[PDB]
């Protein structure tokens, strides 16, 4: 349970957008906003 | 719909932990991991 790699792929871009959203609409809460925004991202293509 | 501030409070620390989790357990997916980890954070205190 130690691992030898420390580079989260697709983590930068994804997070980046976050700052672009939470700021373009400063939500009343992040935790909840993170679950709603991401929970939907799974069905984005829809 | 423009806003004049650009500093998400409580956003750094929160995100920081993320990198500490997604890396200490490289999940099979971030989006879903973001919704599960955060969706639960709301009931953390529990």
């Amino acid at each position: 349970h130690m691992g030898h790699i420390q580079i989260p792929p697709g983590l930068t871009e994804l997070l980046q957008g976050y700052t672009v959203e939470v700021l373009r609409q400063q939500p009343p809460d992040l935790v909840d906003f993170a679950v709603e925004y991401f929970t939907r991202l799974r069905e984005a293509r829809r």
